[PDB]
């Protein structure tokens, strides 16, 4: 219906999307510095005091437990009651959400260029040091290889043991994390105005020239049809080969990347304050107008429904045929991707430092 169902006031503007966990525990960081763990019916379960503010979203281990970054340096690792399990200092701040391996390994990016693992106890198993500050959250291979970018414009695979294993050079800055594809290829855009499609062993397939930075990642369709956003305000899809299928005009630099419905329609928001639905032809489905810049992806409900956020402050739900559902109006701007639970309540952090669940 698109009613609100309760809503939670932090101290400060909630810019990183809400994390859910197995037991409907909605996980959140705010600009205060604290980790929220709401409970499903808008009541505090616990809220955990960091430095700093909490700019990524917060990830959930196996056994529960909560890690999420802060810019006061640390990674924190929370048990589910609350109280500290550990914390890992790094020199920087964190800018990402950590990423955990197949054994338990925990990895993130600082802003002082190293990439850390720490293992499960809070111990540091190794780091490796990049040029530049590590701006997005490392990818995992199948073999445990991770792959993360920095702002020192390389590509790095590194080892599960730390070593090494090659490192693939683009022409500037990296700021969006590399997506693999299902044959390995590993896909990533680069400030250089490429989409780079690299071999697991370092070598290159192809190089895609897009003429601005790209700065979302890459989203594989399950055709295998490569679609990426440009500061351009182009959306390209691109053939495993390296050929361009079709590329499609926004009127703005594209932020963030696109999402695919099931019916294979390509969703993509724009800084030109509108979200595109394009074809898999790549002709325009339709063009939903918001008031200001797109700054996150879209979310597809179970029912097909769209919702995005807006910078104008309202969350909107779309109909699969364009048509307006609802808006639901928050206090300043939406800068973080709504996430959908488990009953469909529609979670979203907004700057006015609310957390909100709206009903379906």
């Amino acid at each position: 219906d698109g009613t609100e169902k309760w809503r939670f006031k932090t101290g400060k503007a909630i810019e990183a999307s809400p994390v859910i966990g197995e037991d409907g525990t909605i996980y959140v960081g705010s600009n205060d510095g604290h980790l929220y763990a709401i409970n499903p019916d808008g009541t505090e379960k616990w809220r955990f005091k960091t430095g700093k503010a909490i700019e990524a979203s917060p990830v959930i281990g196996e056994d529960g437990t909560i890690y999420v970054g802060s810019n006061d340096g640390h990674l924190y690792a929370i048990n589910p009651d609350g109280t500290e399990k550990w914390r890992f200092k790094t020199g920087k701040a964190i800018e990402a959400s950590p990423v955990i391996g197949e054994d338990g390994t925990i990895y993130v990016g600082s802003n002082d260029g190293h990439l850390y693992a720490i293992n499960p106890d809070g111990t540091e198993k190794w780091r490796f040091k990049t040029g530049k500050a590590i701006e997005a959250s490392p990818v995992i291979g199948e073999d445990g290889t991770i792959y993360v970018g920095s702002n020192d414009g390389h590509l790095y695979a590194i080892n599960p043991d730390g070593t090494e294993k090659w490192r693939f050079k683009t022409g500037k800055a990296i700021e969006a994390s590399p997506v693999i594809g299902e044959d390995g290829t590993i896909y990533v855009g680069s400030n250089d105005g490429h989409l780079y499609a690299i071999n697991p062993d370092g070598t290159e397939k192809w190089r895609f020239k897009t003429g601005k930075a790209i700065e979302a990642s890459p989203v594989i369709g399950e055709d295998g049809t490569i679609y990426v956003g440009s500061n351009d305000g182009h959306l390209y899809a691109i053939n495993p080969d390296g050929t361009e299928k079709w590329r499609f005009k926004t009127g703005k630099a594209i932020e963030a990347s696109p999402v695919i419905g099931e019916d294979g329609t390509i969703y993509v928001g724009s800084n030109d304050g509108h979200l595109y639905a394009i074809n898999p032809d790549g002709t325009e489905k339709w063009r939903f107008k918001t008031g200001k810049a797109i700054e996150a992806s879209p979310v597809i409900g179970e029912d097909g429904t769209i919702y995005v956020g807006s910078n104008d402050g309202h969350l909107y739900a779309i109909n699969p045929d364009g048509t307006e559902k609802w808006r639901f109006k928050t206090g300043k701007a939406i800068e973080a991707s709504p996430v959908i639970g488990e009953d469909g309540t529609i979670y979203v952090g907004s700057n006015d430092g609310h957390l909100y669940a709206i009903n379906p």
